[PDB]
């Protein structure tokens, strides 16, 4: 589907993804005001050719992906201004779990439903032979109080086992990513582990992974932030058990954070486990 630039009316900026801005538009060809609300992702204007090929990549991936827990592609817009296309997606007014959970007291049962729905979307992603490479609470969007959608695919890549990585969300990344720059399907499950930690802290800034890891590492030697983080993880140190997180849910987090990638469960493994744990608490 092709949106006509001349019927896009901007309302507000929504945020910054990996290649450029997400803005809320009304698409109102009738001119009455009852037209659809749409989220439009655009390439930054002065972006160089490493970003542009990246952006063409993000466009290609979202156009192929169809799942109840991935953000709906609607179409593209001819952006004369940036001599490229704008990605047109469904609008989700509640935004990310990073924005939502700090203002809404959510129950444990509802957080594990979110966790389950994230695993179902990633299993789909993995079955289509893509890696996300930025699975974090900022990238998980809330459609409604019982329904999340993986929302941003700017770092996502087609696997021809693993893709060789070249900015980076290091505080969400497995030891093999940091040390060997190799991103495996199992590296996304590490990231899921940190996302699950984020949900159980209600994305409290002061309990965030950057904050918690730099508390362990310090900032007196900023140049070796990845080295010290790598050494800390290989020593087996981990983000703490969130307040009021059940012991077995923390065991599941630590399992997603196995140093050995091959010892981590797949998203396929996690779906039946998260269902059963959800139903226990609900
Ligand atoms: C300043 C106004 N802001 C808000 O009231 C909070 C808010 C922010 C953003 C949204 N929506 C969205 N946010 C992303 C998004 C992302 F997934 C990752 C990084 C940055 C982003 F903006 N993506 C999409 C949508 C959306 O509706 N459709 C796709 C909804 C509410």
């Amino acid at each position: 589907t092709v949106f006509h630039k001349r019927y896009l009316k901007k309302i507000r900026d929504l945020g910054e993804g990996h290649f450029g801005k997400v803005s809320l538009y009304c698409y109102d060809p009738t001119n009455d005001g009852t037209g659809e609300m749409v989220a439009v992702k655009a390439l930054k204007a002065d972006c160089g050719p490493q970003h542009r090929s990246g952006w063409k990549q993000e466009i290609d991936i979202l156009r192929t992906l169809y799942h109840e827990h991935i953000i709906k592609y609607k179409g593209c817009c001819e952006d004369q201004g940036e001599k490229s296309l704008q990605l047109v997606m469904e609008y989700v007014p509640l935004g990310s779990l990073r924005d939502y959970l700090p203002r809404h007291s959510i129950g444990l049962a509802q957080l594990l439903l979110f966790a389950q729905q994230i695993c179902e979307g990633m299993a789909y992603l993995h079955a289509q032979h893509y890696i996300h490479r930025d699975l974090a609470a900022r990238n998980v969007l809330l459609d409604n109080d019982r329904l999340v959608k993986i929302g941003d695919f700017g770092l996502a890549k087609a696997v021809p086992e693993y893709y060789r990585v070249r900015d980076s969300p290091v505080f969400w990344y497995a030891p093999e990513c940091l040390k060997e720059y190799k991103f495996y399907y199992a590296s996304d499950v590490w990231s899921f582990g940190v996302t699950l930690y984020e949900l159980l802290t209600h994305c409290d800034s002061s309990q965030s992974p950057p904050t918690k890891f730099l508390e362990l590492i310090g900032i007196a030697q900023g140049q070796m932030t990845v080295l010290r983080l790598t050494e800390l993880l290989e020593r087996g140190e981990r983000l703490p058990r969130p307040d009021k997180c059940p012991c077995e849910v923390y065991h599941l987090m630590k399992n997603c954070w196995e140093t050995e990638a091959s010892f981590r469960p797949t998203f396929e493994n996690l779906i039946p486990i998260l269902k059963t744990v959800h139903e226990k608490y609900q």
